DNA sequence: GCTCTACGTCATCA
DNA sequence: GCTCTACGTCATCA
């Protein structure tokens, strides 16, 4: 029987990134590697990766998990992504960690200025 | 016999500004007040009366006749809207003709001020 | 550490 | 004298 692909051990998958995100990986080595796992939500990937509505809200590119928002039921439901997939595409989309921190930057400078 | 309410007259109305914008004018008394039934692309909307996209979006707010759009009829449909209802909503929403003036000239200012 | 839309402009592509 | 979307912050409201 398949093994998760971080420990080599676990054969029993986290539910939500295994049904959703599609890894092969078990809730307890999710929790050891935040930095591949961790769920984000929507705001967090403008903020972090500075990725836009048109590229989060793509059905195509990112895998999603989809909650009740927290502040009310009524608002607009909570997005979570995955770090990984975020991350990589945050990667092409700016060049690598580099590129990424260079926009990080480059934004302070103008919240200074303005 | 029901009559224009343009000229009291004619009892043929325009096709298109009466099927399409609810209004009992006949064609020669369109051509002769643009300033009520002229119709509007989309684009001139905006940048004559300061209307934005969600205003002119709504299909319960304005009635539009859309055609193909003239450069391709591959790019987005062209739409149109008649004058008076457009003026009537940007009067309301710039408090007047004068408050339309008054952002108008603001606007001017910024494309000044902005290099 | 919640999300959508709108403001706002203009460009670009369609 | 064609239209949509995107880029920008954000704020507001949901
Ligand atoms: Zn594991
Ligand atoms: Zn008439």
């Amino acid at each position: 029987a398949p093994k998760c692909i971080e420990c080599h051990i676990n054969i029993e998958m986290d539910p939500v990134l295994h049904d959703v995100f599609k890894l092969q990986v078990c809730k307890q080595c999710s929790k050891e590697h935040p930095e591949k796992y961790a769920l984000l939500t929507k705001t967090e990937c403008k903020e972090d990766y500075f990725l836009t509505d048109p590229e989060l809200n793509d059905e195509d590119l990112f895998h999603r998990l989809e909650k009740p928002n927290p502040h009310s039921g009524t608002f607009a439901r909570m997005q979570l992504f995955v770090r990984c997939e975020v991350e990589a595409f945050a990667f092409k989309k700016w060049g690598g960690e580099e590129g990424l921190d260079e926009e990080w930057q480059r934004r302070e400078e103008g919240k200074a200025h303005r």
